[PDB]
């Protein structure tokens, strides 16, 4: 089992690429993740999933940008 928790991350999404790259990573997590939202303006990324915090932090930064911080909700 897992329940869907709401994670929020701040990733340094300044180039018109990394947004797409994270999104592409999301495309693999889709059949597990419940919901996603992504914001360049406010340099933040909200993901509603089962998968643990650390996994997502890695997954995000993996794409190239740094992950500044995040939290769970
Ligand atoms: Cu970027």
């Amino acid at each position: 089992m897992a329940e869907i928790k709401h994670y929020q991350f701040n990733v340094v999404m300044t180039c018109s690429g990394c947004s797409g790259a994270v999104n592409k990573v999301l495309t693999k997590l889709e059949p597990d993740v419940s919901k996603i939202d992504i914001s360049l303006e406010k340099q933040l990324v909200d993901v509603y999933t089962t998968l643990p915090y650390d996994f997502i932090l890695e997954k995000i930064k993996k794409t190239g940008k740094e992950v500044r911080s995040g939290k769970q909700l």
